[PDB]
């Protein structure tokens, strides 16, 4: 699904995120909210924010971005064997807060963009390819739980 070497390329670049979960989390969310303003409408706590200066100063947004990349790192490090980690994630993105699968695609794109901007010597062509497939797998498995939970994502 991913080869062992693709997982290695994923885990390597991810190691670089661990040195600043929070800074990365902010840059991913700013990239997401700026490329795709409608996604910001999903976060009741900071949906009123308008500009990037405001996003950068939000503690709530920073905390959300830390929680996203913390939960994703846990899932990636399972290297595909992530049924347990995915279960609560699917339940929360499909019930109270309904996150379209398309929005997981937007945030995937934003993660890939930030890793490339920040860690390019750790994220060449094949490594971007691998990360792209690892995120596709994550969304695919999430969409499958969406169905069981009665959310057409
Ligand atoms: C890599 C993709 C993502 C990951 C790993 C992720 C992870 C998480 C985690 C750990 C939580 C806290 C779970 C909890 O509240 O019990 C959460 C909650 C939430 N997320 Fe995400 N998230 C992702 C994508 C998104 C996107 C793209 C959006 C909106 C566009 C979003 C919107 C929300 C909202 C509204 C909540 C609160 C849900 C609740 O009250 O339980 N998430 N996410
Ligand atoms: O994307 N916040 O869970
Ligand atoms: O913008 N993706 O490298
Ligand atoms: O758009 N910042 O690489």
């Amino acid at each position: 699904g991913l080869s062992d070497g693709e997982w290695q390329q994923v885990l390597n670049v991810w190691g670089k995120v661990e040195a600043d979960i929070a800074g990365h989390g902010q840059e991913v969310l700013i990239r997401l909210f700026t490329g795709h303003p409608e996604t910001l409408e999903k976060f009741d706590k900071f949906k009123h924010l308008k500009t990037e200066a405001e996003m950068k100063a939000s503690e709530d947004l920073k905390k959300v971005g830390t929680r996203v990349l913390t939960a994703l790192g846990g899932i990636l490090k399972k290297k595909g064997h992530h049924e347990a980690e995915l279960k609560p994630l699917a339940q929360s993105h499909a019930t109270k807060h309904k996150i379209p699968i398309k929005y997981l695609e937007f945030i995937s794109d934003a993660i890939i963009h930030v890793l490339h901007s920040k860690h390019p010597g750790d994220f060449g062509a094949d490594a971007q390819g691998a990360m792209t497939k690892a995120l596709e797998l994550f969304r695919n498995d999430i969409a499958a739980k969406y169905k069981e939970l009665g959310f057409q994502g």
